[PDB]
């Protein structure tokens, strides 16, 4: 779980992290609630990680990948948010793999 902290810190602070820092506001984003069944974002991961709530690095990785799965589901790949999401997804998978 020390690596989870390192990786979360790095994602929070990444230039491309802007769409993922806070939960999506469904009042402002038409269709979000309908389309995305299990919302996830880095602030929600951070709350769970500090309150003690992950059992394994695998549960943490599952929430990270959920962020980027939702991103690809809702946003076109050539949209500003999609493009950011690809950078972030690749960053996560890269860092996660060079540690595990
Ligand atoms: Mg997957």
């Amino acid at each position: 779980l020390t690596f989870c902290e390192i990786i979360l810190m790095e994602m929070e602070s990444h230039d491309a992290a802007w769409p993922f820092l806070e939960p999506v506001n469904p009042r402002l984003v038409s269709g979000y609630r309908r389309i995305i069944k299990n919302p996830m974002d880095f602030s929600t991961m951070r709350e769970r990680l500090l309150r003690g709530g992950y059992t394994s690095s695998e549960e943490f990785a599952a929430d990270a990948l959920l962020v980027f799965d939702n991103c690809q589901t809702f946003n076109e790949d050539d949209s500003e948010v999609g493009k950011a999401g690809h950078i972030m997804r690749r960053f996560f998978e890269s860092r996660w793999e060079e540690f595990y």
